[PDB]
């Protein structure tokens, strides 16, 4: 009997956000960038979770 | 007897976003970038899960 | 029983955010940047959980 | 010569808002309400200016 | 020669709000209520500016 | 010569603002109540200027 009902399990919820930028500039040369994450809910059930992952890179050779 | 309703995961609700950039330039030679990303949800079973992931390169060989 | 309902587990809510710059810039050569992350929810069962993670470069060989 | 080009007078701008209310209630009995003014200019030349102004009654008699 | 550009007067910009109210209740019998004035800019040349004024009542009989 | 540019007079910028009410009551009876002012700018010239002004009642008989 699970009668607990309001369960919130990765909820974003209430966001404002404003920005002002006169000049944003990115040079990206082999490599990652990750710019401007906002707002993101995840559940994941029997698995990994991944949320703005930047890699450079992997050789592995 | 699951009576509990109200089961929220993995939800995204009630976002403002504002955004005023006079010049926004992006330079990408053999990489990865990942820019403005916003009220994204998102609810995996038995699974994995990734938002927003860069990576530059794999070369595995 | 598990009659108690109101569960909140990996929540964001009430949030207010202003960034104002007159100049941003970024210049990657061959590594990982994360810039800019804000209002992120996450909730992982049986599983890892990575947010906001910058690899230079994982070599391996 | 007023080259001076740029000018804002009673400028709104870059606003971001959120609200979230389960029961709002407003009972008025022969007076003024003013509820949720947001976002407003105004710009007046050679005369007054009232934004969200409340007058219960005025009798003058 | 009024070269300088970049006058502001009277301006709002760059503002984020966030309000979660369960219940809000009003009652108003023969008065005057204001609520929840936000980013509100006036500029007034020669004259006089109200911004969220709230009288009661004018009897002057 | 007023190349002098940028003259900031009455602004208001750059403002993040929460609240959480589980339950907020109001009452009023023949009188005046201002509630809840944010982010207010003003620029009289050559008058008066009032920001959240609350009268009771002038009899004035
Ligand atoms: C430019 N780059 C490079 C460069 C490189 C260089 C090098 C490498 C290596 N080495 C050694 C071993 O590793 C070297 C050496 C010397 C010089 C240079 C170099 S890599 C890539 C790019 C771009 C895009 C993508 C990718
Ligand atoms: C992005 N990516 C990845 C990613 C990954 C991630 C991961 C892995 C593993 N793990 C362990 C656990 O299961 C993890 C964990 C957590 C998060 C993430 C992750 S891999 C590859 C890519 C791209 C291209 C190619 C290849
Ligand atoms: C008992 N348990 C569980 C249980 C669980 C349950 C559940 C989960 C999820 N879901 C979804 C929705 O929210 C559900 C649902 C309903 C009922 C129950 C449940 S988990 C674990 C244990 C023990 C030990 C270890 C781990
Ligand atoms: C000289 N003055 C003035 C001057 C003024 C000018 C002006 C004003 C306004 N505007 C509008 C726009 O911003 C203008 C404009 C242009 C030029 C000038 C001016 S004011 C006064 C004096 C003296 C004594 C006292 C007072
Ligand atoms: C209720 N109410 C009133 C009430 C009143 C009462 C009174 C008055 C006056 N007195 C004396 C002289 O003034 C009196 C006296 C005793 C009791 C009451 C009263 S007024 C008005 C209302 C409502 C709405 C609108 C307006
Ligand atoms: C609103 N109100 C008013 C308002 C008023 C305001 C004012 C007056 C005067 N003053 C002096 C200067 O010129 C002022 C000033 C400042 C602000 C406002 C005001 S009056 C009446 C009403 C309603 C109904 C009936 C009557």
């Amino acid at each position: 009997l699970y009668v607990g009902s309001k369960t919130k399990e990765g909820v974003v919820h209430g966001v404002a956000t404003v920005a002002e930028k006169t000049k944003e500039q990115v040079t990206n040369v082999g490599g990652a960038v990750v710019t401007g994450v906002t707002a993101v809910a995840q559940k994941t059930v029997e698995g990994a979770g991944s949320i703005a992952a930047a890699t450079g890179f992997v050789k592995k050779d």
